[PDB]
This record gives C-alpha cells, sequence and structure tokens, in this order.
C-alpha cells in the first residue's frame, strides 16, 4: 500500500482512482488543476494516512470539503516543502471546510492557505496543537472574517461536544469542520499520542493507535517504522530509507529508475540508506553499500542532460558554479561583457576534468584564458569533426592562455584549432604544444600563421629613461631615442601614468580589456629636432604618492607585420617629490594640565613626499594691550541681532552645487594664495620639537595660563633642499594654574573722614592671565553690599575706599577676577566705622 | 586721479606708493599677501574715496585698523563682485577695528570677512544703513563675541556721541572703531544724501557732498559723475563708460590697451561706450560711434590664446560651449568615451568656421564624425606640413562621416589626409572629393586605398526571408541560404533581435559601446544539410512590441578583402500573432447606483498584441446556501489569536531579496500553473459587453443588491485563432435598492393564553440579498424589551409569539436586517393583554 514516490494528478477526477491502494505517500502529493469539476464525493480513500512530503492543492474545482475526499490523514511529514511550507491550498474556488478532521501533526514547514474566495473555518484550527512555528502560517488572503460564517460543535453547534483552548488570551472551542470537533490528547500523555476516547499510546507512536501503548497498533509511528513496528532508532543490519522507515541492503539498492529519475544504485552512507553519498565521500564502485572520504573532484560532477552546456553569460554558467568535472565538452561565445571574468574565475574556475572537447568563438570581450585555473586534464571522449578537442575561433581580442610558468595541462582524445585572434601571437601556443603533450597531434594549419596573433607584437622592445626629474606638483621624464627598423613607421609616443602606492600593478593586466579604465592617458609628440630626445611635463600630479609610469611607443603594423616591433620600457616608479608638503590636517590640542598641552592632529592631504615626519613650532602671544587698558567694572557691552527625524527636510541639489561652487572658489583662491604666500621658495621666541612618525604630540613647561600660538609644518624628506610646507596654525590655551588664583597676603582697613574705610591689600604673584577687577563683599550684619575695583583702580591705590558708611562693626570679604575665572574670597575683614 | 585699470600690490608695503593720485580707483583693489608687516602708519591716502569694484584684502601683515591706510572711502561701487561680495577681509592676521569710519553704503554685492584671528568691531556696524541684502553677509569665523571686545564714543564711559539706530529689536549705538562712531543722514534727506552737522544734500547724490544741494559738492555721485557734476542719466552726445560717467565717442576709441585691456576700441551701443558689442549686434570695422544688429548666429567667435585647442575629454571642449568660429585649428585625440558624442554634438556641435586646419588621431572612441553639424566651411590659413589642413589618422572604428544626403561642406586653404582608418570606407570620401572644391587637390596617397578603410565591411547585400513562422511567445524565423563567392567564407549566421514598438530605429541602436547596449545578441549556424536553408527559434519574447529583427552573415574578411561581399537583411519588424496574444491585468470596480457597476483596470502586461479590445464576462453569483440554514438571531462566532521617511521609519526591509524569491516562487507557480491551467487551447447566465478600445466599462440592469464575478478576458486581435487569454477574476457587489429594506405590509397582533401576543406580518418583497432576522421592539410605557425572529421562524409561524406579559397596553415595533444593512421600523403595533 506504499505509493512512491510522490503522487500528481491533474486536469481531471478519474486520476483519483490511483489512490486507491495507497495508504502513506512516500513523497508528495499534487492534487491541482481541477476544472472540470464533473464529480463529487464518489472517490473517496480512507486508507490514505500520512504523507511524507508536502501537499499541493490547487484549481479542483468543484470541491467544497477536503474531509469528504481525504479523511484518516493523521500527520504530514512534510520531509521536503513546498517553499518553506508542508500544504499549499491556494486561491480555493469552492472549498469551504478544509476537513482534515483526522489531521492531528505537521512534522515540518509551514501552510499557506489563501485567495480561497468561500474558504472558512481555518481560525478555530489550533495549529500551535498541530504545528509549532505556527507563525509562519500565511492564510490572509481568503474570505473576509465577517463572512467567514465559521461554526462547529461545541459553540452552539449540534453534536456540541468539542473542547476549549486557549492561544494568545482565547480560551474556547477548537474543530474542524461544522460536524466534528477538533480533539487534542491529554496532558496525560505529555508528548505521548492516544486514541479515541483517551487511552494513551505507546511512546514510540505518534498520530494515533488502535490500542493503548501497542508497538503494532500505532496509527502512525513518531520517527521510524520498520517491521510492521514503530521504533526510536533504526535497528541493526538495516539502513534508514529516507523519512520514515528502514530496509535492507539488498532493497536499497535493487531500486532503479521508476517513475521520476531514480537512476541506478541508492547509496548507503553513515547508516542511512540515502540517494547519493554526502560530501568528503565516495561510493565504493557500483557496489552499492558502502563510501570512502576524498577530495576535489569527487565531491562534486558537473554534468548537464545537454550534452554541450554553451554559455554566452555569465548567468548562463550559473549552474557551474561549485563544479568540478563536466562529462561532456564546453562552448563559450562571449561577445560583450566587463568584470565577466572575476566571475566565472567564481562560476566555473573549479572545473578540473573534461570528457569531450571545448571551444571558444566570438570572444570580443575576454583577453586571457587564465580565467579557468582548475582545468588540469581534458579528455576529448566528445570531439569535434576534424578531431578537434579544442577549437579556439574568431577572437580579436585574445591575448595568452593559462599562465604558462607554473600551471600544466593536457588535452587526451583531440587535436585543437587556432585561427582569427590577432592579439594572441603564436609564442603563447607554441609553448602549450610542449605542454599538453599535443606537438604531434595537428599540422601547422590548424594554428594558422597568418590571422593569428597577427596584431601583436610579440615582442615589445625595452625603452631606457635617458633622465627623470621630480617638482612639487610636476615630473618631467625623457626616453632613449626609439629609432625603429625604418624611422617613418613611428609616429608618436604615449606615457601612461598613474597613482601606484604599491608595487604590485602591470599594465599588461589589459585595463579595460586592453586600455582604458584608470590609466589616465597623455600623448606628445617626437620634437622636430633630431638631436633632442624625446621629453615631457606631467604635471597637475597629486604629492605624495609613488607613480608607476612606462611609455608605449605607438606604431604601424603593417607590409612586414610582425617585424614592426613594438616598444615598451619597464614599469619605472617614480616618488612625487622635489615637492613642498600642503600643510596638515584637522589640527587639534587642549589642556590637560597646566604647562601641557597635548596636541593631535591628522595627516597632511597632500604632503608631497612620503612618510618622514612632522614639524610643528609653538610661540607664546601676547596678552592684547587692549583689555588692559579697559575698567570692566563699568563695561556691559550689548548684543546685536537680525535618514534624518526631519523627514524630508530636503535642500537644493542646485544649492549642494552652490556650495560646491564656494567650496572650489576658496580653494582657487587658496591656489593662488600661496603663490606668493611663501615668495619663490627653492614678543615670545619659537619653540620646536620635531615629531617623528606619527600625528601627535605634546608640549610641556608652558606657562600655567598663556595662550600659545601653534604652527604646523608638514616636512617631507627633501624638506632639507626646497624648504617645509606652509603652515596651519592655532591656537590654544594652557590649564590655570588652579588656585593661583587665591590671594597671596591679608587686607588692611584704614579709617577715613565722613566715615569712610580704605582698604589695602597685595596682589596675586603670578596671576593666571590677568588680574580684571576685585569684588569686595562687606556689611554690618551681613556682606550685603558688593562693590569692584579695577587692576588699575588697586594700582593707583593699592586697594579702594567706600565712603559714608553707618555707624557700627563691620566685616569684609574680597574675590577677584583671574582671565581663567573668580579667585578665592579674602579672608574675613575686621572693622568698624565710629558716628563720630 | 582717476587711476585705472584696478590696482593689484603684494608681498609689499611699498607698492602702496601707488596710490597717492587716485581717488576713485575705476576697478577692483587687491591689497594682499603683505607678509613683511615692514612699516605702518606711513603711507596714507585721504584722496582714496571709492571703489567702482569689489576690495579683496589678505594677508597684510602688520595691520591694526583699516581706516587709518584708507580714509574718506565713501562709497564702494562693487560694479563687479568676488564671488557675489564686493569686499573680502579672510584671514586678516592683526586687524582690530575695520575701520572705513568714512564708509557710508555699498551699491552691489555682499561682503566676507571671516576667520580672522583679532578682529572686532563688526558688530556696531549697521550695514542696512549701508547694505541692502544685508543677509548674505558672513562673518562668522573671527574672534568669538566674548572675546570681541566693540566698543566706541559715548557707549564707553564718556558722554554718547553715537547715534541710537534699531535692527530686529535692538535699539542702541552704531560705531565703526574706539575713536568713532557710525553716523547717518536723517530721514529729513529721505533717500538723499548729507554732510557733516546734518546739512542735506543734492538729490542726485551720494555717500556725502560738500555743500547742501550743490551738484559740484558732492564727493559722489548717486548714480552717474560727469563733467564735474552728478546727473541722473548720461547727457545727449556722451556715452556711459563702466559704471559710473560719461565719456565722449573719441575718448571711447582713444582707449586702446593698457596691460589688461582689449578694445582698442570700445563701441558704443545702446547708448554706451562698451568693451564690445552685445548680442544679435555687430561692430561695423573699427567703427565706436554705433554698433548694427548682424542678423543671424554672427555674433561669436571661439577663438583661444593657444593656435591649436586639441580635446581630449568632453571637458577639455568646455570653453568651447556655445561657439560658432574658432579662429586656428581643431585637435581631438579622444580615445575612450562613452555618450561622448551626444555631449559634442552640445560643446561643439555649434561650430561654423575655422581660420586653419583639423585634425583627428587615435579616436577609437568615435565612429562617425555627424556630431559636427554646425560646421559649413573651412578656411586652412593654419595649415600643416605638405598643406594638410584636415587629417584623419589611426581611427580603427570611425564608420562614416557627416551625412551626406543633404549637409554640405568646403575646405578652403588645405588639401586632407586619411590613412588607419579600416572601418570608414572610401565611399565616405570618395564623395567629399566633390562636396568640398578639392577633388584634385591633393593625390590618392594621402587616401590611399590601402588602410584607409582597409578592414571595414565590404559592401553589405541583403538577405530574404523565406518565411516567419510564429508562436505566442515564440518567433521562428528563416532567409535564403546565403552563398558567398567562396562558400567556406561564410561560418555562421547571427540573428540580431530586441524589442522595437516605434519604426525609428536602425543598426547601429543598441548593438555594443559604440552600438549601444540594447541589441540582445544570438548566434546560430547554418544545419550540415544544404538542402535545408538557414532556420532558427527566437523564443522567450516579452508581450506588446513589433519585434524587430535583421539578420548579418558574420564572414571570414580576408585574402581578398571587399571582395567579402558580406551581408544584411533589411530591417524587418515582425510584431503579435508572431508573438501571439494572451491575458488582462489589474481589475478593479464599484457599484456607484443599484443595477449599476462602474469596471476600470489597467492595461495587461502579457497579451502580445496590441491595443485591440478587451472582454468582460459578468455571471450572478449565488447567495450561498450556507447562511440561509444559520439561525443569526442567536449565533454570535468567537474570535481567535496567536533624509526622508526615517523621521519616522518603522525599519529597513533589507529582506528585499527573500521578498524576491517568495515573489518569484509565486510567479514560478503561476507558469506551471497557467501551462496546464488551460489544457491545449489552440446558476445564473453569464452576461458579455465587448469593450472597444480603453480600459474602462460599466454594467447596467442587475440585481439592486447581487453580488457579480467578473471574469476579465484580454481578447485580441487574433484571439479568434487561438481563442482568448486566461481570465483574472474579481467579485463585487451592488450598491443595494435603498428603502426596499422597509416592511411593505402592515403588521397583525392576536391573542393567546397566558398573557401571550402572537404577531404576524408579511414579507419584503425583492430583499435586498436576504432578510437575516426581525427586530421586534414592544413595552407597555416604553418599547424597552426587544427579542429576535429568524426568517425560518417567520416562514414557519408568519411572524412571532411572546408570552407571559403583565397586564395593560402595549406599543411595538419590528425592524429587519438586510443582508446591506437594516431595514426600517415597522409602523406602530398597538395591543393590550388582560390579566384574565
Ligand atoms: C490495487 O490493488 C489491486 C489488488 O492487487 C489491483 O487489482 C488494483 O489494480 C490496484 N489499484 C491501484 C490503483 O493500485
Ligand atoms: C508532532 O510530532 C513530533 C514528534 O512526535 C513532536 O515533537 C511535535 O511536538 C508534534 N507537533 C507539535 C505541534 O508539537
Ligand atoms: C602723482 O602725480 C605727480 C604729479 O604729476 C607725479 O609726479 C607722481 O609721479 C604721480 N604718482 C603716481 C603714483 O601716480
Ligand atoms: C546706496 O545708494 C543707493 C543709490 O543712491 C541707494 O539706492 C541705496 O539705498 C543706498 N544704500 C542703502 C543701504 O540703502
Amino acid at each position: 500500500e506504499i505509493c512512491g514516490p510522490g503522487i500528481d494528478i491533474r486536469n481531471d477526477y478519474q486520476q483519483l482512482k490511483r489512490l486507491e491502494n495507497c495508504t502513506v505517500i512516500e513523497g508528495y502529493l499534487h492534487i491541482l488543476l481541477i476544472s472540470k469539476a464533473e464529480d463529487y464525493r464518489s472517490y473517496r480513500f480512507p486508507k490514505l494516512t500520512v504523507i511524507t512530503e508536502y501537499l499541493l492543492l490547487f484549481r479542483v474545482a468543484g470541491l467544497e470539503s477536503l474531509g469528504d475526499l481525504f479523511p484518516n490523514l493523521t500527520v504530514i511529514r512534510g520531509w521536503k516543502l513546498f517553499y518553506n511550507y508542508a500544504l499549499v491550498i491556494f486561491e480555493m474556488t469552492n472549498l469551504k471546510d478544509i476537513g482534515l478532521y483526522n489531521l492531528r501533526n505537521i512534522t515540518r514547514g509551514a501552510i499557506r492557505i489563501e485567495k480561497n474566495a468561500d474558504l472558512c473555518y481555518l481560525s478555530t484550527v489550533d495549529w500551535s496543537l498541530i504545528l509549532d512555528a505556527v507563525s509562519n502560517n500565511y492564510i490572509v488572503g481568503n474570505k473576509p472574517p465577517k463572512e467567514c460564517g465559521d461554526l462547529c460543535p461545541g459553540t452552539m453547534e449540534e453534536k456540541p461536544m468539542c473542547e476549549k483552548t486557549t492561544i494568545n488570551n482565547e480560551y474556547n472551542y477548537r474543530c474542524w469542520t461544522t460536524n466534528r470537533c477538533q480533539k487534542m490528547c491529554p496532558s496525560t500523555c505529555g508528548k505521548r499520542a492516544c486514541t479515541e476516547n483517551n487511552e494513551c499510546c505507546h511512546p514510540e507512536c505518534l498520530g494515533s493507535c488502535s490500542a493503548p501503548d501497542n508497538d503494532t497498533a500505532c496509527v502512525a509511528c513518531r520517527h521510524y517504522y520498520y517491521a510492521g513496528v514503530c521504533v526510536p532508532a533504526c535497528p541493526p543490519n538495516t539502513y534508514r530509507f529516507e523519512g520514515w522507515r528502514c530496509v535492507d541492503r539488498d532493497f536499497c539498492a535493487n531500486i532503479l529508475s521508476a517513475e521520476s529519475s531514480d537512476s541506478e544504485g541508492f547509496v548507503i552512507h553513515d547508516g542511512e540508506c540515502m540517494q547519493e553519498c554526502p560530501s568528503g565521500f565516495i561510493r565504493n564502485g557500483s557496489q552499492s553499500m558502502y563510501c570512502i572520504p576524498c577530495e576535489g573532484p569527487c565531491p562534486k560532477v558537473c554534468e548537464e542532460e545537454k550534452k554541450t552546456k554553451t554559455i554566452d553569460s555569465v548567468t548562463s554558467a550559473q549552474m557551474l558554479q561549485g563544479c568540478t568535472i563536466f562529462k561532456g565538452n564546453l562552448l563559450i561565445n562571449i561577445r560583450r561583457g566587463n568584470n565577466i571574468a572575476s566571475e566565472l574565475e567564481n562560476f566555473m574556475g573549479l572545473i578540473e576534468v573534461v570528457t569531450g572537447y571545448v571551444k571558444i568563438r566570438h570572444s570580443h570581450a575576454l583577453v586571457s584564458l587564465s580565467f579557468l585555473k582548475n582545468l588540469r586534464l581534458i579528455l576529448g571522449e566528445e570531439q569535434l569533426e576534424g578531431n578537434y578537442s579544442f577549437y579556439v575561433l574568431d577572437n580579436q581580442n585574445l591575448q595568452q592562455l593559462w599562465d604558462w610558468d607554473h600551471r600544466n595541462l593536457t588535452i587526451k582524445a583531440g587535436k585543437m584549432y587556432f585561427a582569427f585572434n590577432p592579439k594572441l601571437c603564436v609564442s603563447e601556443i607554441y609553448r602549450m604544444e610542449e605542454v599538453t603533450g599535443t606537438k604531434g597531434r595537428q599540422s601547422k594549419g590548424d594554428i594558422n600563421t597568418r590571422n593569428n596573433g597577427e596584431r601583436a607584437s610579440c615582442e615589445s622592445d625595452v625603452l631606457h629613461f635617458t633622465s627623470t626629474t621630480t617638482s612639487k606638483n610636476r615630473i618631467i621624464i625623457t626616453w632613449h631615442r626609439y629609432r625603429p627598423p625604418d624611422y617613418r613607421d613611428l609616429i608618436s609616443f604615449t606615457v601612461y601614468y598613474k597613482e601606484a602606492p604599491f608595487k604590485n600593478v602591470t599594465e599588461y593586466d589589459g585595463q579595460d580589456a586592453c586600455g582604458s579604465n584608470s590609466w589616465n592617458m597623455v600623448d606628445v609628440d617626437l620634437p622636430p629636432n633630431k638631436d633632442v630626445e624625446p621629453g615631457i611635463l606631467l604635471h597637475g600630479l597629486k604629492p605624495w604618492t609613488q607613480y608607476a609610469v612606462y611609455v608605449k611607443a605607438v606604431t604601424l603594423t603593417m607590409v612586414e607585420n610582425d617585424h614592426i616591433r613594438g616598444a615598451k620600457s619597464e614599469i619605472l616608479y617614480i616618488r612625487t617629490n622635489a615637492s613642498v608638503p600642503s600643510i596638515p590636517l584637522d589640527v587639534l590640542s587642549a589642556s590637560n594640565s597646566s604647562s601641557q598641552l597635548i596636541v593631535k592632529w591628522n595627516p597632511p592631504s597632500l604632503p608631497n613626499g612620503n612618510l618622514s615626519y612632522y614639524i610643528v613650532r609653538w610661540q607664546r602671544q601676547p596678552q592684547d594691550g587692549y583689555l588692559y587698558r579697559h575698567n570692566y567694572c563699568s563695561k556691559d557691552k550689548i548684543p546685536i541681532r537680525k535618514k534624518g527625524p526631519c523627514c524630508a527636510c530636503p535642500k537644493t541639489e542646485a544649492e549642494k552645487q552652490a556650495e560646491k561652487e564656494e567650496a572650489e572658489y576658496r580653494k582657487v583662491f587658496e591656489n593662488f594664495l600661496h603663490n606668493s604666500i611663501f615668495v619663490p621658495r627653492p614678543e615670545y621666541p619659537f619653540f620646536e620639537s620635531r615629531v617623528d612618525n606619527k600625528e601627535r604630540t605634546v608640549i610641556s613647561n608652558l606657562r600655567p595660563f598663556t595662550l600659545y600660538r601653534i604652527d604646523i609644518h608638514s616636512c617631507n624628506h627633501e624638506a632639507e633642499k626646497l624648504g617645509c610646507s606652509a603652515s596651519n596654525f592655532v591656537f590654544a590655551r594652557t590649564m590655570p594654574a588652579e588656585g593661583a588664583d587665591d590671594i597671596p597676603g591679608p587686607v588692611t582697613w584704614e579709617p577715613r573722614p565722613e566715615n569712610s574705610i580704605f582698604l589695602k591689600w597685595p596682589e596675586p604673584e603670578n596671576p593666571n592671565g590677568l588680574i580684571l577687577m576685585y569684588e569686595i563683599k562687606y556689611g554690618s550684619q551681613v556682606e550685603d553690599q558688593r562693590e569692584c575695583v579695577s587692576r588699575q583702580e588697586y594700582r593707583k591705590y593699592g586697594g579702594a575706599k567706600l565712603n559714608r558708611l553707618n555707624p557700627g562693626n563691620y566685616t569684609a570679604r574680597i574675590q577677584a577676577t583671574s582671565l581663567s575665572g573668580n579667585g578665592s574670597w579674602t579672608d574675613p575683614v575686621f572693622f568698624y566705622v565710629q558716628a563720630k
């Protein structure tokens, strides 16, 4: 009664007759696309009890309650899911109740029951009892809930004996259809199943059983079904068949291609009767039991149903991702594409062995077959007419095959053809004949000497750099006077150039399959005089970066073809530096402590050389005489006037252009600025301390409260010859001498006529910045009166005067205003004024 | 004393000695880059009173108050601004007060006084009095306001002498420096200026005057200064010189040049002596009295200081934007670039005439010179060695020059040279020897039949389409069995194809880079049997396009070169029913009125046709017998449970990929769905009304409250042969018959034992949807009691019963529950029950 594999039924009812003998469908089931709606409940399948894989119903016109069709379906194992679901009820025409009243558990996956016009009864199905991970149920698109009309026993429906369960605060009835309920085993069983009338089943059991605690009575087992018994594990000498049972070796190996393409054999590995042996293992020949570990080719086979898997785009190779051996032949016709190689090395650079030929055709977008790295041997079993097993035709742009210094290859059962590839010279294939054991397979016509590699120089010479010279933004370079076999041949020179901090760079990469793409181009012609060797003036170059350069003599390949040698000097690299750095960046600092200033900045933007060191000058700056001449005791001044949470909150992109224009205009101001800021350049002393390597430093031994102007010059290695960079500067203050703002000596009080008192006192020894004013607080009972004394006032009188005071005793105090802030109040000053 | 042009001073003080005689600097002034700080207030220039243009001070070390150096600077005209400013004080080293105490008004532009370390006194300058559009003033970066120290006469100690003005709620003093204030003319003058001690000046006046209301006494005029008098307009026979005066024509022409100057001689136009005459007009020789309109685009010279303005990039041509005639020669070396042409037609497609030669070299990124449209004649005054005035060298990809069906050209004073252009066929240049009057000017060597157009592509024939078989997503196309001069030549056939709804299409639209990227390539080989003419099966074509096609016979050009004839069929434009048609989309509708329903949808996605028509089938759908058998008087049901928008951003759904897989799985379901939803297809009746051309329609004559199922078919031009397309559908309800829910007949009451009352009544004639229940409201004094009667209850009894009522009289009412909603209440029903 074990129907397998999964069953498919569409377009009509009568195919249902194939399910008469099926009890546990070993696979999935499709009952779909039945538009006729011809028949009704004349097909019934009580035997069907469990589906191993998912279920899918769709457009089964004329179906109203699945419980009519499939009763007894206790559990769905759902080992293979639809997408992540084990039951798909998509847009059902006329289904009214889901039925499935005998359905008890869904081991795997979720369900999707949407778009059903008139379907209902989904709500009262507490899938928590039946299904874990219930949150993934997708039942949105069906009938609106108000028109659902969900009624069923217990909740005021006939045969009311439904039970009440709770899911998220809803302790109420559960059910399946109008007639019948949704019952669940009591907690007495725990995880164990049960039967009708609450008789608890066997532990190794699930869904239901015929008698309490009987191995053979179980309608469905819990984990594995074998020998008509539910077992917790596969018995010895038996191997787990997929899903829910064990089988003998002989059964595991006898099964062959039936219905779907089973194919010969069915492996056994790790104690399980699997289909094909897992990674890191290989089945012992055709002996259908065993495995042994392997690597590389063994882990994966790259065969294709097509004998010729041709590739015309990166996506065309997707199926070949992570594969090694193709049991067939290859064919490439990739005409256009950029970045394609970087993805060909990934999709199908793992290819190792090939059972046939390989062919390359009209591959204008490719320049080097090096992207085929893993290939080691070619069989040639499948070979082209003329016995050609490696065909390369009409490739205008191909340069050179696999790197032939360390990489080996072999073509076993055929020859190769080459033609119509003017950038691939014979030197790249003549060596291959040595390396793939194929020197004598073919004549020289199969690799024609006329149209192959015609354009390719093969080989270019190397020019000599007669002189070089750097600047701060410019480099002047020259080369030997190249003299071809016929001088009229050469017509010009090109002087490539680009920033290349790292020597790991070569122009033969082909840039954009040749030139362009970040090798900035410039040209210059040979000067008319034959006595002056070529030179140019590259300029505007970014300071502080190593610059690779090479020279190519563009020539005219005609008449004699390869005899036109071509010319290309070595890839020299030159520093920018006859140069003067472009000042620091992001200069900042603070005063962690008095006499201490921590200074930290960021590297200069265009510093004209390479990492050598920095230089910092700092000068004590004057306390402006301005503030001295001011009586702050009377000055008061007056102020004058006239995605982000901001939501959309845009700003004119033309306003960003305006800001760009303003910044650019400022920078051009700076450019015209620093021309005569430093003409041609081939009250305190300045203190200097050259930083070594890093963008940080600290200066000590500074006055507690003196402001410092900090010039910060970036100086390069060539700074000795051509001076140092211009100056970015910043001013900063030290942390005030703490407690230096308190009074150093006592106060003195003297009587004066008209009930007056003169107060005198000493002055701070080392005031922090400056003493702006003195705040005398005094009074008879409470020191309410507060008066101000300017520094000049104190200087003139050594203090101040208070006039017209009332009779009585008095206490007073004084505080100073340091440029750092308030000073400490004076100690109490006791005095008295007599009425007469 | 009129110093001109603008004055420039840098790097030292002694250059200030060029300002003794300068009263009104006719131009701008730069006093910048003075780092020496050598001298102090020994240079004084009381004469300087006004600057016509902006002023720029920067890096003037040793300067502390500008007012000392330049007193009496009454007004700045600022006709030409720095950026949009007439005064720039950027990083003023040591300036303390801006001075400018005698500065009163700024005519044009704003000021930028920023990032000065110690500058102050900006606040007390009410720029509203001096400056309009004052908002653009930008003074952010200078000394912090707290350390500014902004004080001046009056506001400090001494009796006030500055006047009080108000800007944005601050009515207080205004001033310039510590020694002097910022005085302004009283409102008595209105817009008129004034003198000291408040004597009002002349109307035609500004800044200041020496006596009240005197033309000759004005320190500065208001609009124009001429003949030692301020005037509101230029006097007749005199012509406005730039800015602030008039001049005689003799002077206008005698101003030849000085350092930075052009004309030599200024022209009088529109009543003003300008440098050059404006657009649409031409100077007639050396004439300077007047300027006459020219006519068309003559008025734009495109000369360059360089005799050879070479272009290597689009930006390299920027300066030539909007220009017509180049007084020199052209040189192009644009090797790489895409979209470049579309911008060359803009930057330099306006070029009309050229005074010399033109040269093209190494232009691999260009294929057609049509982008130079406006050129009509070439002079050749500047000519190359060998008298070559038009040179085209080393251009691999050039195909064809300007369009020669209608566009003319002439080269006057030289010949032309070509070479190394294999894709430019000689036909494009042989015609030129006719069109530019140069047929015999040069030998054929300069136009050698060799390397010139060497490769190109011969001359294409046209293939013939033997048959064009079709499908609903697939085309099968063929062509005559092409027979080259030598059969081994041809090696394959490529079949270009793309979607091209519009006839405006040609070969080079989207092929590759130079051909652009829109033509989806494919290749196919001739079948082995010579008796079967070539054919291909194109497939998977997106519906709704006139699917363009063409054929090119790829060959092996060699040995005989041009004799290799090549080929290309016509650009046929096969369309749908080659892609035979399909289904609808996007269905929506509503019911504005009873028996009326508006239907509107959108154009379909995949119908494989063209606008032909739509079809809509609507079927009355059943009022489910389900709801009939349900007593809703007692049914209650039970629910179950368990910088942009990120100002309120909920989340970022980076799972867009996961939605991608789910949606794509949905479409794969749909594809395997409609594969066999409709097998091979080469209680109410359905009603039909084919729509004509649009995506809208309406249905009438429908039951007031019946639900309708609407199938929609994208029936089309060829729906007759291969059937109509799949049916998207939707259900919708009509608007209920309003007022049909009220009772049609009276109620009747009867006595019954046990103090009971039986109520009977008629039933609605045409209920909307269905009558679910009846709400009887009744009571003795107030109809408090409300009871429910099901439709089946009424059917069985024609009404209902009330039992065990108290003695007394009673009034009652009844309301019906239509599927559309509540019905109208019954008229009052009067009855009574007696205790016995
Ligand atoms: C079911 O089994 C019976 C008995 O072997 C057989 O006659 C019948 O054809 C089978 N039908 C199906 C659908 O398996
Ligand atoms: C379904 O059965 C398995 C194994 O017996 C059990 O672990 C799972 O809990 C059951 N379903 C639910 C929803 O618990
Ligand atoms: C100013 O004018 C006087 C008198 O003509 C002349 O001697 C002197 O050189 C002039 N200086 C300048 C800077 O124009
Ligand atoms: C400057 O003078 C012009 C013309 O006399 C006048 O229109 C303008 O208002 C003056 N400046 C201000 C700020 O008003």
